[PDB]
C-alpha cells in the first residue's frame, strides 16, 4: 500500500501547497496530480505513495516526469501513467 494514506487525496495534497514557494515555476496543480505533497516551506516535496522526496525545482520542471526520473518503481506512478511512459523517460 502507500507510504503514507493520509495522502492520497489529489485535493488534500494540493492544498499542501498554499504556501508553495514556487507556483508560477511549477505549479501546485501538477504536482498535486504527480502525487506529491508539500513537506515543510521551502520547495521540499515527497511522493504519498513511495515517500520519494524532491528539492530543488528548477523552472519548467514536470513533475510527472522527475516522478518516473527518481522514482521509477513507484506502483502510483504505474498505474497512472503506465510502463511505457516510466521506459520512455528512462
Ligand atoms: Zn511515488
Amino acid at each position: 500500500g502507500p507510504a503514507f494514506p493520509g495522502m492520497g487525496s489529489e485535493e488534500l495534497r494540493l492544498a499542501s501547497f498554499y504556501d508553495w514557494p514556487l507556483t508560477a515555476e511549477v505549479p501546485p496543480e501538477l504536482l498535486a496530480a504527480a502525487g506529491f505533497f508539500h513537506t515543510g516551506h521551502q520547495d521540499k516535496v515527497r511522493c504519498f505513495f513511495c515517500y520519494g522526496g524532491l528539492q530543488s525545482w528548477k523552472r519548467g520542471d514536470d513533475p510527472w516526469t522527475e516522478h518516473a526520473k527518481w522514482f521509477p518503481g513507484c506502483q502510483f506512478l504505474l498505474r497512472s501513467k503506465g510502463q511505457e511512459y516510466i521506459n520512455n523517460i528512462h
